[PDB]
C-alpha cells in the first residue's frame, strides 16, 4: 500500500499538473471536448479551403496572429506567419512552465537556456498532438479547425511541414494520455542532461531521475491496464527528434525559396546551431 | 510471471553467448588487461596498420587485389565485411527470441533489415572505449586518434560512434542486460512495411518487462536505469540516419562486381 516515498512522487505530480494547467490556456481535455463535439458552444469554424479560409478571418479571430501584413499573394505564407508567431507564444508558455519544475531555476543559467533551446520543440509537437485528430488541427485557441487535407495542399514547400506532425499525432494520441500525464512527460523532456553543451549534467540527471520516477508511478496509477506504457511513452521521444530535424531541413529550404519572409529572432536563436 | 521473466532473460542470455563470440566481458577483460594474458596488436598509425595486416593477418576483407593500395578505403571496406558477419550473427540470435520465428516471414525480414544497424552500434560500444576500438575478434585495437587521422569523410565515420559509445557504456550494462536490450530493438513494431504489428508489440511488451526486471535485480543501485536505457534508442536512431548520410557522401569516392553484390 501507499509508501512514504511514493507519497513524495505524487505530490510532485500534483504540483506539475497544477503548474501545467496554470501555464497552458488550452489543455488536452478542452481540446478533446471541442473535437469530439460534446457541445453546441465549443464547435470550431472549419477551414478546408480558401473561401472557408476567407470566411475564417471573418468568422474567427487571428489578426494579432500574423502582424506584418495587409495580406500577401499567398495563403501558404500567411498561415506560416501564423503558426510561427504561435510557436513564439508556446515557447513563452513552455518557458513559464519550466520555471515551476523543482530545481530547474537553481541550475546554471547557461544550462537552463540550453535545456529550453532543445526541449522547446520536442515539447511543442507533443502538445500539438493534443489539438489534432487524423483529419486536422485546432487553431486560434480552439475557435477554428484547419483540415489536414487543406494543409497538405497549401503549396510545394509548405504542404510538407504538417504531415509529419499528424503522423506522430495519430500515433502518440493512440497512447491516450491525459493532461496529468503530459505534464510530467513534458518535465522529463526539458530535464534531459544529454543536451548538446550542458556544463553541469549530474544535477540535471538527478532531477530527471526523480521526474522519471514520478511519471512511472503516475502512468501505472492512471493506466493500470496499460502494460509498459511507460517504456512505450519514452520510445516516443525518438519520434520527436526526427520531427525536429525533418523540420529544420524544411526551414532551411524556406530561408532560400522565400528571401522576403521574416521569421522571428526567438525561433532563430532556438535554431541557431541546433 | 516474475519467474517467467527470469527464464526469458536467462534464455536470451544463454542464446546471446551462443551467437556472439566476443562478449562484453571478454571485450572488457581485454580492454582493461585482466585474465587475457595476450595483449592486442595496436594500430595507432600507418606502419601499425601495414604491420597489422600481417599479424592479426586480418586479411579477409583485403586479400582481394584491386584495393590493397589506398589505406583509408581498405579500412572502411574493413567495417563492411565485418558488419556483414555480425548481421548473420544478429539474425541467428533473433531466431532464438521466443515468438520471432512464428511471425510472418516478411515481417521477420523487415524487423531484421531495420534493426541490424542499431544492434551493430550497441554491440560496437561493447568493444570500444574513449581511446579506441577492438578489431578482428579482439586480436587488435585500432586507436581512436588514428581513425580521425583518416581524411575525407572517413575520419568522420567512427568518431560519432565513439561519442555514442562513451555515453552508452556509462550505463555499465553487461552481456546479461544487452541480450534482452537487443531483443527489444528487433521487436520494434514501428518498422515501416510491417504486416502484423500486434504480435511484434506483444513480444516486445513481454521483452520489456523482462528487461526492466533484469535491470532492477542486476543493478538495484542504478535508479531508473530502465528509463535511461530506453532514452538511448534516440541516440542509436540518429546515429544510424547519419551513418547513412556519410554512405551517401561516400559515393563521391571509390568502391568486385561480385564483391559489391555482397555488400
Ligand atoms: C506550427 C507548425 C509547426 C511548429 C513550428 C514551430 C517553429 C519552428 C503550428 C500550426 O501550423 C498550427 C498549430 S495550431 C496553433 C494554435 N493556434 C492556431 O492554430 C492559429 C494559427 C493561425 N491561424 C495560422 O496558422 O496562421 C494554438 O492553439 N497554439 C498554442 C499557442 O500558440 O500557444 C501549430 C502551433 C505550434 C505549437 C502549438 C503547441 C505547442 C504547445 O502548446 O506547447
Amino acid at each position: 500500500q501507499l509508501n512514504p516515498e511514493s507519497a513524495d512522487l505524487r505530490a510532485l505530480a500534483k504540483h506539475l499538473y497544477d503548474s501545467y494547467i496554470k501555464s497552458f490556456p488550452l489543455t488536452k481535455a478542452k481540446a478533446r471536448a471541442i473535437l469530439t463535439g460534446k457541445t453546441t458552444d465549443k464547435s470550431p469554424f472549419v477551414i478546408y479551403d480558401m473561401n472557408s479560409l476567407m470566411m475564417g478571418e471573418d468568422k474567427i479571430k487571428f489578426k494579432h496572429i500574423t502582424p506584418l501584413q495587409e495580406q500577401s499573394k499567398e495563403v501558404a505564407i500567411r498561415i506560416f506567419q501564423g503558426c510561427q508567431f504561435r510557436s513564439v507564444e508556446a515557447v513563452q508558455e513552455i518557458t513559464e512552465y519550466a520555471k515551476s519544475i523543482p530545481g530547474f531555476v537553481n541550475l546554471d543559467l547557461n544550462d537552463q537556456v540550453t535545456l529550453l533551446k532543445y526541449g522547446v520543440h520536442e515539447i511543442i509537437y507533443t502538445m500539438l498532438a493534443s489539438l489534432m485528430n487524423k483529419d486536422g488541427v485546432l487553431i486560434s485557441e480552439g475557435q477554428g479547425f484547419m483540415t489536414r487535407e487543406f494543409l497538405k495542399s497549401l503549396r510545394k514547400p509548405f504542404g510538407d511541414f504538417m504531415e509529419p506532425k499528424f503522423e506522430f499525432a495519430v500515433k502518440f494520441n493512440a497512447l491516450e494520455l491525459d493532461d496529468s500525464d503530459l505534464a510530467i512527460f513534458i518535465a522529463v523532456i526539458i530535464l534531459s542532461g544529454d543536451r548538446p553543451g550542458l556544463l553541469n549534467v549530474k544535477p540535471i540527471e538527478d532531477i530527471q531521475d526523480n521526474l522519471l520516477q514520478a511519471l512511472e508511478l503516475q502512468l501505472k496509477l492512471n493506466h493500470p491496464e496499460s502494460s509498459q506504457l511507460f517504456a512505450k511513452l519514452l520510445q516516443k521521444m525518438t519520434d520527436l527528434r526526427q520531427i525536429v530535424t525533418e523540420h529544420v531541413q524544411l526551414l532551411q529550404v524556406i530561408k532560400k525559396t522565400e528571401t522576403d519572409m521574416s521569421l522571428h529572432p526567438l525561433l532563430q536563436e532556438i535554431y541557431k546551431d541546433l
